[PDB]
């Protein structure tokens, strides 16, 4: 949009676009020498996109060239995700990427507009009003210097300034000196930086650079200089936001409102400049008018403010209102995690996420009110946010790790991996963040830490902290040494560990040697001995292995044709051995028969019943077709006690490559069947019987290879049996190393605690008896005080970088000249 | 992808934090103010004869 | 630790009727004034104390008479008379064990 | 063996270079001569008046 010149707003902001909540100015003029450095190409890239997150204007050159060329095309690439770059100016060629073109005698309209915009109060008023006004700089030459004094001594906008350029590191070095405002010091300088510069042209004019100097160093308070040395990210913010706070300053007007500059300075993210200069106690705030800007230190993402305010005194319990908690959750919470959070309830039910979408539902509808703020910041995803309110609830070795599940639980959703990849990576550092908080509440008294296990946690997620890991599958936090201990604890129950292996199975057969001093558990100490899990376990094998003995004696002296009496005790001890697994039937959710082990069981004892129905049938027929399959059924009464034994004796750290190794043969012996069928069809079609057919053939085509004219059809009959015996010997020995695929030592000890807590889920009574049947939190925040002091502890190895100790020495090396300038001026 | 590009060549020559922690210029930049001494205090002896 | 008008008082009548020590950290509005003014000497800093003491708190004393403004160098040259009772905490003792 | 005992009682203390090479020490006796310096530059002005 060209216009030829010689206000401009009503035309140009009504008709055509919206306002500028901030407004840059790159002054350069038409240069066509530019070096676009990469750090160069640093600040005029991240200043693009700073534009872009406040919706500014950029005043620069409109020609072709230098950096005005680069600025243009990045603002052509970033109005596709609000800057506009309006441009004023051999002929030099035009930037074609100025969506606004304002084509000596044009470098007083651009004074001229920036003073209509200086001026003009909008009642939005967050600068002010005012709206902001910054002058970046960077070149050399007559026109920089002009366009800095005729900005600084009319009205103010700030200029920033760099260490690349000509003239820019003149001001760049005379900013950290005092030189009478700089009448004799300028050509001491600007000779150094530019010597060609100044033999070009009249001395009168190279006299009047003293005075256009002399008129830019008058105030000092407006103008930040971007030194080589910030040499990170966010130097662009650090530098703006800083400029801009000095023109807010200074207007002498501002001491009653402080409240405008703390909104400003968490409209950019500034916390070291906040601290020093805002919460710094000589001024009077009474921290109650906080509350304010507290919510918009949430919603707008400031994770260092919120830490802030917290620190200089907010009551956050009494905050947190009702109607404070729904503002987050209907208007600040993201539809997109919203969207995923009901893909997360539907597909992964679970009693954690059932109470967190009823909880996003009637904050979206209509205490403990922090662990509610808590969750907030935790589904966004909010990295640095959550870890500072995590510090302020009450239960802390708790929401760790229900926050751990949150995530875990919603870092499934295959919606956005990215997102459900920031949850993953949250979850571990949540589970660190409890592992170590655990362990220094293990360190001190183990059995004050234990209780803390096992907390009801007034409903929390309902969970205590213990199963709130388990079903979180946090494999750091149940394999550290603490959690482990307890359970070795627990297993062995109220016996002491330290008695002996086989001390206490030499009190199972020989109930007096109890009553001594023989077993050493800690009045009637047998309610103690037989209801730890370690003998409830040793009982219920020694039963097992004495129920066979009963089963196989049955099965030879026995079972002439009368049930008789040592029959009707193995008939009621299969229904002991039954009314357990209906309670099995219990706690299962149709997933506790995903074992192909508890069905085996369970296809165990509706075998046995069929032998009692074909017991009391009187006839020879039915009577020894019931002998048939009670002597099956001794096999499988047997695979159980070998199952027992297979996994107690290898239950450890080779109880990952056992069942994942179960279900690699269960799937080779399928593979296995497989091609015994083909090879009994390929038997049956070859000989006789060959249209003798009934549903025989659907019944002998698999048991008849189990009991077991060559014109050229031998030579593939033997490559078949080289093709078969590949394929199935193959599938043998990836069935022998499929355990060794697939942090070793942490994933046995909580397969190690899944099978054990799964076993002390049973009941805790032998086997023939299945039929008969709030300041100790006090202490914990001492642990919680130390540890919230010991990770700010943290930075030795960030302060052993010296780049502070090194800026001591600069503060050192300042008070020298700043001290002996002074010396020589008293002898002359 | 060009901004996605933009940004990944200013990375690449950020970079230089783990060539910087070496503090070879640290020092000579305190060799420059070091410098600055003594090139500004033998004129303070030599307005004093 | 703090600034103000009630902490360079309970100073003084501290250390000059009876002697108990006295100890500042580097963090607060006086207490960094006498953080930094133990590595000097300033003739008991009887014009070495505004110097400092609006550049760590330039609020503080433009509120009320000059006539205890003027005090305050009489409330600072009483404590830096014995400066063997006045211990500070630096900000450089980034360890365990600074309290001890 | 006390001869090769006390070399090595000599051996577990003189370990602290790993320690020492943590150079806060060696910024302290820096320092140390820093307050050298204004410890002696006041008086050079006292003398003028
Ligand atoms: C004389 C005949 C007829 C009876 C033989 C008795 C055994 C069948 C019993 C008595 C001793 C028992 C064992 C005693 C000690 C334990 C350790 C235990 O290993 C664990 O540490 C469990 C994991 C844990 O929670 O720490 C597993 C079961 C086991 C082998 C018991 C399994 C069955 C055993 C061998
Ligand atoms: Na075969």
């Amino acid at each position: 949009k060209y216009i030829r010149l010689s206000t401009l707003y009503d035309l140009m902001t009504q008709h055509w676009h919206l306002k500028t909540p901030n407004l840059v100015i790159s002054v350069t003029g038409g240069a066509k020498n530019f070096a676009l450095k990469p750090r160069m190409r640093k600040i005029f890239s991240r200043l693009i996109y700073i534009a872009q997150s406040k919706g500014a204007w950029i005043f620069t050159g409109g020609t072709h060239y230098g950096l005005m060329k680069y600025i243009g095309e990045v603002v052509r690439d970033n109005t596709i995700s609000n800057v506009v770059a309006i441009g004023i100016a051999p002929l030099y060629c035009l930037d074609n990427n100025h969506t606004h073109l304002l084509l000596t005698t044009e470098a007083k309209v651009r004074t001229q507009l920036e003073k209509y915009i200086s001026e003009r109060v909008i009642p939005e008023s967050n600068y002010g009003g005012k709206i902001p006004i910054v002058c970046f700089a960077q070149g050399g030459g007559k026109e920089t210097l002009k366009s800095i004094n005729v900005a600084i001594k009319s009205k103010i906008p700030c200029v920033v300034v760099e260490g690349s350029g000509r003239i820019a590191d003149v001001i760049a070095s005379l900013v950290e000196a005092e030189g009478t405002l700089a009448s004799s010091c300028v050509k001491e300088s600007l000779l150094r930086f530019l010597p060609r510069t100044i033999s070009r042209l009249s001395e009168e004019e190279t006299e009047s650079w003293i005075k256009w100097i002399k008129e830019v160093l008058e105030s000092p308070h407006l103008l930040t200089v971007i030194k080589i040395e910030e040499a990170g990210d966010e130097i662009v913010s650090n530098a703006i936001s800083f400029a801009l706070y000095k023109a807010f300053s200074t207007n002498e007007h501002d001491r009653d409102n402080w409240n405008g500059q703390l909104k400003l300075l968490l409209e950019w993210n500034q916390l070291d400049l906040a601290s020093d200069e805002i919460f710094t106690n000589d001024r009077n705030w009474e921290s109650a008018d906080l509350q304010d800007v507290m919510f918009t230190a949430l919603v707008k993402d400031r994770p260092k403010f919120v830490r802030l305010f917290l620190e200089n005194g907010l009551n956050l319990r009494k905050f947190l209102t009702t109607e404070v908690l729904r503002e987050l959750y209907t208007n600040n919470f993201s539809s997109l995690v919203f969207k995923n959070l009901q893909i997360a309830k539907n597909s992964y039910n679970d009693a954690l996420l059932t109470f967190v979408w009823k909880m996003v539902e009637d904050f979206r509808r209509g205490r403990h009110p922090l662990q509610a703020l808590f969750i907030w910041s935790v589904l966004q995803n909010k990295k640095e946010l959550s870890k500072v309110i995590w510090e302020q609830t009450r239960g802390c070795t708790l929401a760790a790790l229900g926050a751990s599940k949150l995530l875990k639980s919603m870092a499934k959703v295959k919606n956005d991996i990215n997102a459900a990849g920031e949850s993953e990576e949250l979850a571990n550092e949540y589970e660190t963040r409890a592992v170590e908080l655990f362990t220094e509440c293990y360190s001190n008294d183990e059995d004050l830490a234990e209780q803390l296990l096992t907390y009801s946690c007034e409903a929390w997620g309902g969970s205590n902290c213990l199963e709130l890991a388990v079903e979180a599958r946090d494999q750091q936090f149940i394999a550290q040494p603490g959690v482990q201990n307890f359970l070795s604890k627990q297993w062995y129950g109220e016996i002491s560990r330290d008695t002996k292996n086989w001390k206490i199975i030499m009190c199972l057969f020989f109930f007096p040697l109890i009553g001594c001093g023989f077993i050493s558990f800690r009045f009637l100490y047998y309610v103690s001995f037989f209801t730890s899990p370690f003998v409830v376990f040793s009982w219920n094998v020694i039963f097992y292995i004495a129920f066979l003995l009963l089963f196989a004696y049955v099965l030879l002296m026995d079972f002439q044709k009368e049930p008789t009496a040592l029959e009707i005790i193995l008939y009621v001890l299969v229904f002991v051995l039954l009314c357990d697994e209906v309670r099995q039937w219990y706690m299962n959710g149709s997933k506790y028969f995903s074992d192909l082990w508890n069905v085996m069981d369970t296809l165990a004892i509706f075998y046995f019943i069929a032998g009692i129905v074909f017991r009391l049938h009187s006839d020879e027929s039915s009577w020894y077709s019931g002998r048939v399959i009670f002597c099956l059924d001794y096999i499988v009464f047997t695979l159980r006690l070998i199952h027992i034994f297979t996994v107690s004796r290898n239950l450890g750290p080779k109880i990952i490559m056992l069942q994942r190794m179960m279900i690699d043969v269960f799937f080779f012996l399928f593979l296995f069947a497989v091609w015994m069928v083909a090879f009994g069809v390929a038997r049956q079609g070859i000989l006789r019987k060959n249209e003798h057919r009934w549903e025989w053939i659907f019944r002998s085509v698999i048991y008849e290879p189990y009991l077991a004219f060559p014109e050229w059809i031998t030579i593939p009959l033997v490559c078949i049996y080289m093709l078969s015996t590949n394929i199935l010997l193959v599938n043998l020995l990836v069935a022998m190393f499929g355990y060794t695929v697939g942090n070793n030592d942490q994933v046995w000890k909580f397969q190690r605690f899944f099978l054990v807590q799964e076993y002390c889920s049973r009941l805790t009574i032998p086997f023939p008896f299945v039929i008969f049947a709030n300041e100790i939190l006090a202490w914990e925040a001492v642990m919680k005080e130390n540890y919230l002091v010991k990770i700010n502890t943290k930075a030795n190895d960030s302060s052993e970088e010296m780049v502070h100790r090194f800026r001591q020495l600069d503060a050192k090396l300042s008070d020298l000249k700043g001290l002996l300038k002074e010396i020589s001026s008293k002898i002359k």
